[PDB]
């Protein structure tokens, strides 16, 4: 049950766990999570996406030899999201972007 940059980030880095409140887009999306309708208070009344897993093959986020890259939503409440989102790596290294996927500033 938590939405916001430091707080996913700090519950990452102290409990590895994903904030009990977070599900993959693909969950989401099956759960019926529509674009033309942005359904998720209903059946989710306080749920953010995320979770989801990538490489980041294409050097978006910060690499090594192998890296495992994977993103969470941040600031929502009852509605749709937002530009507000956070990204966390295996290495618990945690960046924050509030531009819709577009600058990603270091916060861990």
């Amino acid at each position: 049950v938590i939405n916001t940059f430091d707080g996913v980030a700090d519950y990452l880095q102290t409990y590895h766990k994903l904030p009990d409140n977070y599900i993959t887009k693909s969950e989401a999306q099956a759960l019926g999570w529509v674009a033309s309708k942005g359904n998720l208070a209903d059946v989710a009344p306080g749920k953010s996406i995320g979770g989801d897993i990538f490489s980041n093959r294409e050097g978006k986020l910060p690499g090594k030899s192998g890296r495992t890259w994977r993103e969470a939503d941040i600031n929502y409440t009852s509605g749709f999201r937002n530009s507000d989102r956070i990204l966390y790596s295996s290495d618990w290294l945690i960046y924050k972007t509030t531009d819709a996927y577009q600058t990603f500033t270091k916060i861990r």
